């Protein structure tokens, strides 16, 4: 459950409703990790059907490692190279996907990074994008940046130093896919 590549490894012609893409936690392994990823997956795949969603992690060259936090981006430039890489993936095979999506820490910084630099077209069909523990809270105001802000939702605890400039288990399991199933439809 670490390691999830229903995307790279689907066709088009078996097209899912929903198409959920993860970028993990520094350190955690697989391309899932082992905390809001899975968590956030099988939710998804309980509403939908597993059947019904495809599940891929931001691996390849996005290795999680602790020092990239500290890049300008708050994560390597081939991590986010990689996530638009996938969601661009995506929109080629199954153009009518619900595309959603979820980063936890340094993944949280993946999928700004990523996203803020897609075309309309692919941005259009992401319908919803958590972030669990958000390194660029305060640096990008709570959103993503030229990402429509109804479709983006930031889990950050008080407590939680990065928001400022494992916290989100209920956040996780229940929060989090009820905002995404509200938008997938
Ligand atoms: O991917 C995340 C990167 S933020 C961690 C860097 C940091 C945390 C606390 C205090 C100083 C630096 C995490 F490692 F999951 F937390």
């Amino acid at each position: 459950s670490s390691t999830r590549n229903e995307l790279e490894t689907g066709s088009s012609s078996a097209c899912p409703k929903v198409i959920y893409i993860f970028a993990r936690a520094s350190t955690e392994p697989g391309n899932m990790g082992i905390s809001a990823g899975p968590i956030v997956a099988d939710a998804l795949e309980r509403i939908y059907g597993a059947n019904d969603v495809w599940v891929q992690g931001v691996g390849g060259p996005y290795l999680a490692d602790l020092a990239s936090n500290f890049l300008p981006d708050g994560t390597s430039s081939a991590a986010i190279n990689e996530a638009r890489r996938l969601f661009t993936l995506a929109n080629t095979k199954c153009p009518n996907a619900a595309i959603v999506s979820g980063g936890y820490s340094q993944g949280t910084a993946v999928m700004a990074g990523s996203i803020s630099g897609l075309s309309t077209t692919i941005k259009n069909q992401i319908k919803g994008v958590v972030l669990f523990g958000y390194t660029k809270n305060l640096q990008n105001l709570g959103r993503i940046p030229n990402f429509e802000t109804s479709k983006t939702e930031v889990y950050c605890d008080i407590a939680d130093a990065v928001c400022y400039g494992f916290l989100y288990q209920t956040d996780a399991a229940v929060a989090a896919p009820r905002f995404l199933q509200a938008r997938i439809g």
